[PDB]
């Protein structure tokens, strides 16, 4: 599970991430499209922004950019006693958005790499995994719920 040693560590860099929600976020976005162009069309808000440049260019997309952080800003803080947060994601994302855990794993991986560029030395040989176990718990507690959801797969 998550050791008392990295729960400040995975929440440390999210403290040091508390700095910019959008900038790291306007990034956690792109590696989800630029490694995965599909999650784009999957995000019908914007399917209409093809080119890479206009990305930091758009102001609204940035509107959504904090949201996820604010989710992680609610999620990560719980530290696994998060349960309060998980239903609303489990639902809007399964039923209304139709985005599976692998996209929400694509995003974890977007986030994960997106923290690498902004945070170099800040990123530990200990932080890498704290991100996963911290993500894998978020990813683990929704995919199990698509079972109470019937939308998993
Ligand atoms: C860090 C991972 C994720 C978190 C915390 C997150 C969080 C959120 C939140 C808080 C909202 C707005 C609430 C609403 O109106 O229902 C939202 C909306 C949305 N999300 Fe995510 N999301 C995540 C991953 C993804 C992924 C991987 C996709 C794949 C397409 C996605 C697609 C969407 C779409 C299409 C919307 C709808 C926007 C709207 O019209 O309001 N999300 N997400």
């Amino acid at each position: 599970v998550l050791s008392e040693g990295e729960w400040q560590l995975v929440l440390h860099v999210w403290a040091k991430v508390e700095a910019d929600v959008a900038g790291h976020g306007q990034d956690i976005l792109i590696r989800l499209f630029k490694s995965h162009p599909e999650t784009l069309e999957k995000f019908d808000r914007f399917k209409h922004l093809k080119t890479e440049a206009e990305m930091k260019a758009s102001e609204d997309l940035k509107k959504h950019g904090v949201t996820v952080l604010t989710a992680l800003g609610a999620i990560l803080k719980k530290k696994g006693h998060h349960e309060a947060e998980l239903k609303p994601l489990a639902q809007s994302h399964a039923t209304k958005h139709k985005i599976p855990i692998k996209y929400l794993e694509f995003i974890s991986e977007a986030i994960i790499h997106v923290l690498h560029s902004r945070h170099p030395g800040d990123f530990g040989a200990d932080a890498q995994g704290a991100m996963n176990k911290a993500l894998e718990l978020f990813r683990k507690d929704i995919a199990a719920k698509y079972k109470e959801l019937g939308y998993q797969g």
